[PDB]
């Protein structure tokens, strides 16, 4: 109940929310049906239309036009913004040269500059090449600014995901929105578009960028824009705002645009329909900067022209339905769309079973358009998992596509009529979902282009620009401060926490009872004092080149060093935490010799205590083993042995050695004849309650029969060469490049339909797929990787939160 007879007269787009017996006024109010009666006429004026003409100029001020052209309007603030090129002979904005904005040009009483976050909804980024001719506007903002070529929304590619990312930096299983449609079971509600639940405080966690900056004592304008307020009317208010009183005045602002997207749903992203929304969308950029013009604030105000996500062709006819698949589709509801997510009709029925959903989902049609995954088992790229909101199964749809549970659901209620062109949400590194960054102003370079980068990262820069502590989130701040010209973040590395033990010999062979075997009893004063050397670290600067990585964790850890790799093996754990090693252009692969099949060593600087042992594998009849540091690439016959010891070997099931084997066969030589050398660092990853973060020992689900090994959950591996390619990997001057992976450690390869082929035609397929940030791997592991470059920290910070994304332009 509101009791809507109280006025706005004074009120308009106030930025306090007013809770009853008060009528509201602010630019919500429409949405929960709770204006005051006056709302409309005193609030959302549009008399005589949003343009100065001639024959107004210099009109005696009313109060019923919905912008002004008399002499007071600009003290007043309320001018139409094209007020002084109609009646003072200025010119508009885009028509001025750019000139570089070195410091703040700000009215006196202005205590920082201003920030406006410019979101429009839909904006794919290739719509900044394409659409350029009819949006001179934006491409002036562009150009004379920083932009990136696109930015990387997060998963799913939703509009509320996404905006609500955008302002915590919070990935949406950590902030909680994690679709624009959800079902939370501890609440037992349902959050939709439609309706009132989706305004409860209790979906929204994390801290959003207004909040962070009202409890820092700045002052923001509201972010949230009812949809019959017209664009130019959300203009005039930020205007307004922006000529109040200094204690009074926010200092940070959004405008949204409901466009390009709405018109992108219905023609697709490059529908001729699509040209009008690009311009209009333009118009109104113009109207904010000739506006900030008037008001000298065009040299002041930080300027963030950013989407929320892109478009792709999407129609009727690509719907795959669940009851081709399932006999019992009734039995389960889904989320359906660009990605699909199943639970159980009724939690009353104990035969539904997810594991038998999943096997009817998989591999069943040559050309089927979605894949189906535990969401555990889901790229860990994606980080869509730790929330109970997301439901346990999840289908990743391939772009262009949808799913639904049956046909009635497309051509009856809300998949629509099969008018519909375009849609989005599919997964985060497809092109067609990139979206755009610009920055314009003072704190931001000049006419200067910077890589793509994920919105996660967005946050914490709108806190630099505004001097605000951010809260704790998902960014790693100081990564973007290359788009600043001040403001930066310059932050420490994070302090080692654990030191190494460097175990010389300490045991004798016999104290092993491992049940291994090797046949390695064939047998020197040059050898022997050249392997002691080995051992002592002689090599360590070929294979170890970024630094010993730092254990952020208490723990207890040896680093064992050899001819041809640097390991930090844990006593925890009985593995290594990470393997480091460098493979040169001109390496040679060798194979596993036959009669080292099955060799494994044990290593006399290790205790028994702290081992492995064979007869664990041998008593599991579901797991093997694999070896970090692969024997294919040894240096020599001679190093070959040290890639067979016990402290070198992972357990491994034989479905994913098949991945395994050909990614360090195959693969890691490739690289290096691609890269001019690699620098390779692998290792496990324990995530058994998929939070994205090392497990400690006590949260481990699975080990070798018997035994005390723990069985990872992933393998990760950091690929880093030159990125001048002219020089060597090991021997670079100057900046990085990386690539990595985060590979699933599962008992099938379900996930790819193609694995019963050679691994030539589907394991780099899957490699790709599980694509990684190192950041994402320092996560999992509590490694700080990078330790020892001469690069500056923020350029190592970038290049830890780089994705190769395997698209192309
Ligand atoms: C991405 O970035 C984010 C942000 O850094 C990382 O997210 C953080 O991850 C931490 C580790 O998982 C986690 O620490 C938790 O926190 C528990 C307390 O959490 C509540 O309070 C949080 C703080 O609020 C205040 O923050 C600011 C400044 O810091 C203040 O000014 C304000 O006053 C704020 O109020 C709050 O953010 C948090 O929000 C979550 O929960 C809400 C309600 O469920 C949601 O609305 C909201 O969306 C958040 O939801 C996410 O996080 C939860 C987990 O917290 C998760 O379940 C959801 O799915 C979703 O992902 C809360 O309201 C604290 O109780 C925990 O401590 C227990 O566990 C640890 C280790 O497990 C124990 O050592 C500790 O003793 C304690 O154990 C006890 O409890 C156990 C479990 O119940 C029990 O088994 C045991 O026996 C013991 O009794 C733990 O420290 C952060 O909360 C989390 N923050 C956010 C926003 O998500 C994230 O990891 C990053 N991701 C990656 C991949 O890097
Ligand atoms: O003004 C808005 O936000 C501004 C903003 C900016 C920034 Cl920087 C951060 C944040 Cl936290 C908020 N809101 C008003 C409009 C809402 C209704 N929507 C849909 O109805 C919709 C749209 C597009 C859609 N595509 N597919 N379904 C859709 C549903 C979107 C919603 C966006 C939220
Ligand atoms: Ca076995
Ligand atoms: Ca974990
Ligand atoms: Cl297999
Ligand atoms: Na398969
Ligand atoms: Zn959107
Ligand atoms: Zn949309």
């Amino acid at each position: 109940w509101t009791a809507t007879s109280g006025s706005c007269k004074g009120r308009c787009f106030e930025l306090q929310e007013v809770g009853p017996p008060d009528c509201r006024c602010d630019n919500l109010c429409k949405s929960y049906s709770s204006c005051c009666h006056d709302f409309d006429e005193l609030c959302l004026k549009t008399a005589r239309g949003w343009e100065c003409t001639k024959d107004r100029c210099g009109e005696v001020r009313n109060e019923e036009n919905a912008c002004h052209c008399s002499e007071d309007c600009l003290s007043r603030g309320d001018c139409c913004t094209n007020y002084q090129v109609v009646c003072k002979g200025e010119s508009h904005w885009v028509d001025d040269d750019c000139e570089e904005i070195k410091v703040p040009e700000c009215p006196a009483g202005f205590v920082r500059p201003p920030l406006i976050i410019f979101s429009v909804d839909g904006f794919r980024a290739s719509y900044m090449k394409k659409g350029s001719k009819v949006m001179p506007n934006i491409e002036k903002l562009r150009s004379c600014g920083t932009h990136a070529p696109y930015m990387r929304p997060v998963y799913p590619t939703k509009t509320f995901p996404n905006l609500y990312t955008l302002a915590t930096g919070l990935y949406p299983e950590s902030h909680g929105i994690v679709g624009n449609s959800m079902y939370d079971p501890v609440f037992d509600a349902s959050f939709h578009l439609r309706g009132r639940e989706k305004f409860n405080h209790r979906w929204w966690g994390g801290q959003p960028l207004w909040i962070t900056a009202t409890k820092q004592g700045v002052r923001a304008g509201t972010f949230f824009w009812s949809v019959s307020i017209p664009h130019e009317r959300r203009i005039l208010t930020i205007l307004q705002w922006l000529s109040l009183p200094d204690n009074e005045r926010p200092s940070v602002y959004a405008f949204y645009s409901e466009q390009p997207d709405f018109s992108g749903h219905k023609y697709g992203p490059f529908g001729p329909e699509m040209t009008n929304p690009l311009r209009e969308i333009d118009k109104t950029v113009g109207q904010l900067m000739d506006g900030l013009k008037q008001l000298r604030l065009h040299r002041c105000v930080n300027v963030i022209f950013v989407g929320d996500h892109g478009m792709e062709d999407v129609t009727c006819d690509r719907t795959e339905f669940l009851s081709n698949y399932l006999t019992n589709v009734d039995d389960i509801t889904l989320v359906p769309g660009t990605l699909g997510r199943i639970r159980a009709k009724s939690i009353n029925n104990s035969k539904y079973d997810p594991k038998t959903i999943i096997a009817a989902l998989t591999c069943k049609k040559p050309d089927q358009h979605f894949k189906p995954y535990m969401k555990q088992h889901l790229p860990k790229r994606l980080h869509y998992a730790n929330n109970r909101r997301i439901e346990d199964i999840h289908l990743l749809v391939d772009r262009r596509w949808h799913v639904a549970r049956k046909p009635l659901d497309v051509y009856k209620k809300p998949s629509g009529k099969c008018f519909f062109q375009g849609d989005h949400g599919f997964d985060n590194k497809v092109n067609s979902m990139q979206t755009v960054f610009v920055g314009y102003g003072p704190t931001f370079k000049y006419r200067t282009k910077v890589p793509p980068f994920e919105n996660i990262e967005l946050y914490n820069v709108m806190c630099d620009l505004l001097g605000l502590k951010p809260a704790p989130n998902n960014g790693t701040h100081g990564s973007l401060n290359h788009l600043l010209r001040t403001n930066t973040f310059r932050p420490t590395m994070p302090d080692e926490v654990s030191r190494p033990n460097y175990p010389g010999i300490m045991y004798l062979q016999s104290e092993f009872d491992l049940g291994c075997t090797c046949d390695d009893k064939v047998e020197n004063k040059l050898e022997e004092l050249n392997k002691r050397l080995h051992t002592k670290g002689s090599t360590k600067e070929r294979h170890l080149l970024y630094g010993r990585p730092a254990v952020l964790y208490r723990t207890s850890y040896d680093i064992l060093y050899h001819t041809d790799f640097e390991s930090g093996y844990s006593e925890i754990f009985l593995m290594p935490l990470w393997t480091s090693y460098t493979i040169s252009k001109q390496a040679e692969v060798s194979s596993i010799p036959e009669h080292l099949t099955n060799c494994v060593r044990p290593d006399v600087r290790v205790s028994p205590g702290f081992s492995q042992n064979c007869l664990a594998y041998k008593n599991d009849k579901q797991m093997s083993y694999g070896f970090l540091f692969p024997p294919y690439l040894s240096s020599s016959p001679e190093a070959k042995y040290d890639a067979f010891l016990v402290t070198n070997m992972v357990p491994m099931y034989p479905a994913f050695k098949r991945v395994w084997a050909y990614f360090q066969r195959v693969l890691v030589k490739k690289y290096a004849s691609e890269r001019n050398g690699v620098n390779v660092i692998s290792g496990p990853i324990f995530d058994y309650n998929y939070d994205g973060l090392r497990d400690t020992e006590d949260e481990i689900k699975q080990y070798v029969e018997g035994s005390s090994i723990p069985v990872p959950t992933h393998y990760y591996s950091i690929i880093t060469s030159c990125l001048d390619f002219t020089q060597p990997a090991d021997k670079c001057d100057g900046p990085l490049s990386v690539s990595s992976f985060i590979l699933p450690h599962r008992p099938d390869n379900d996930e790819s339909c193609n694995s019963s082929e050679d691994e030539s035609k589907w394991v780099e397929e899957l490699m790709k797929m599980h694509t990684a940030r190192v950041r994402d791997i320092e996560h999992l592991t509590g490694l700080d990787f990078y330790r020892k470059t001469s690069r500056s920290y923020s350029e190592i910070l970038t290049l830890k939160t780089y994705l190769h994304t395997y698209e192309s332009e």
